[PDB]
C-alpha cells in the first residue's frame, strides 16, 4: 500500500515490455524499491519497472 513520489530525470524508452515508459518531467508513483537499481511503479495510466538512475525524489 505504500507510494512514493518522484520525478523523472530524462525521458525513457522501455527495454522490454516489463519495463514503464515516460517522458522528462513526469511524476513516478514508486509502489517497489526493493532492487536498487530497478524500481516498480506507475507514470500515467501504464505500470511496470523504472531505472532509479532517471528519477529524483519529489
Amino acid at each position: 500500500g505504500q507510494v512514493k513520489v518522484f520525478r523523472a530525470l530524462y525521458t525513457f524508452e522501455p527495454r522490454t515490455p516489463d519495463e514503464l515508459y515516460f517522458e522528462e518531467g513526469d511524476i513516478i508513483y514508486i509502489t517497489d524499491m526493493s532492487d536498487t537499481n530497478w524500481w516498480k511503479g506507475t507514470s500515467k495510466g501504464r505500470t511496470g519497472l523504472i531505472p532509479s538512475n532517471y528519477v529524483a525524489e519529489q
